[PDB]
């Protein structure tokens, strides 16, 4: 959830 990218 911290890095969609």
């Amino acid at each position: 959830x911290t890095r969609p990218d």
